[PDB]
């Protein structure tokens, strides 16, 4: 459950060189969970 | 909530000071605020 979920909420938002997330993508994560 | 406010949030999360967030760091963000 938990393990899979993480990889997804990385990869969904995470367009560029993802191994990483940036500021806009960070905004998106915040928008998803609150 | 603003770009200015989010800059701080980014910094809080960006533990390893790389100007990015990664997979493990993402966990912390996802958890907030369930
Ligand atoms: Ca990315
Ligand atoms: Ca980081």
């Amino acid at each position: 459950k938990s393990e899979e979920e993480l990889a997804n909420a990385f990869r969904i938002f995470d367009k560029n060189a993802d191994g990483y997330i940036d500021i806009e993508e960070l905004g998106e994560i915040l928008r998803a969970t609150g």
